[PDB]
């Protein structure tokens, strides 16, 4: 599959990221089994990226673009939209479906 977005708490339902905007998020990244491999929350600092610059996996570019400011959503991303057949040795295994818990805090 592509990226599935499932809402946890709604956003304003009106402010959606456009290409070139900086998204400011908190996120927790887990393998399909639930093992957490990354989290901005555990660093106590939100994460920023610019939409459309491929600073993040494809599933993020496509999934966060469907969120409104303030929304918290569960994104499920297939390996082709993620780290693929190769994965990331020692962190993400081959052919891994990834689940992300993402809150879109604001746009800059």
């Amino acid at each position: 599959m592509g990226v599935q977005v499932e809402t946890i708490s709604p956003g304003d339902g009106r402010t959606f990221p456009k290409r070139g905007q900086t998204c400011v998020v908190h996120y927790t990244g887990m393998l399909e089994d639930g093992k957490k491999f990354d989290s901005s929350r555990d660093r106590n600092k939100p994460f920023k990226f610019m939409l459309g610059k491929q600073e993040v996996i494809r599933g993020w570019e496509e999934g966060v673009a469907q969120m409104s400011v303030g929304q918290r959503a569960k994104l499920t991303i297939s390996p082709d939209y993620a780290y693929g057949a190769t994965g990331h040795p020692g962190i993400i295994p081959p052919h891994a479906t990834l689940v992300f818990d993402v809150e879109l805090l604001k746009l800059e």
